[PDB]
């Protein structure tokens, strides 16, 4: 389960989320989403989202370090594709 999602980031504010690995799993998740901010405002990113893709670039592998990094440094319209996680039970 896999959507595109484009934040307009904003100078002097931040994206409104926080993103962390796992233990046990490769990528770079969604942890928080700050009440009022950006990402919470545009409705559709979930806690437990992975990142999949930031303006076109494959981070299905990289560190959550490279895509705070990345995120920091972009500018404009941030287009994530973020896939849904499902818990197996």
């Amino acid at each position: 389960d896999t959507l595109t999602i484009g934040l307009q980031k904003k100078p002097g504010k931040g994206l409104g989320l926080s993103i962390v690995g796992k233990r046990n799993d490769t990528g770079v998740f969604v942890s928080d989403i700050v009440k009022g901010g950006i990402a919470d405002a545009d409705g559709r990113l979930m806690q437990g989202d992975q990142i999949l893709m930031v303006n076109g670039e494959d981070v299905r592998n990289a560190t959550q370090e490279a895509v705070a990094a990345l995120l920091k440094c972009s500018l404009g319209t941030v287009t994530l594709e973020v896939g849904r996680i499902s818990t197996y039970v």
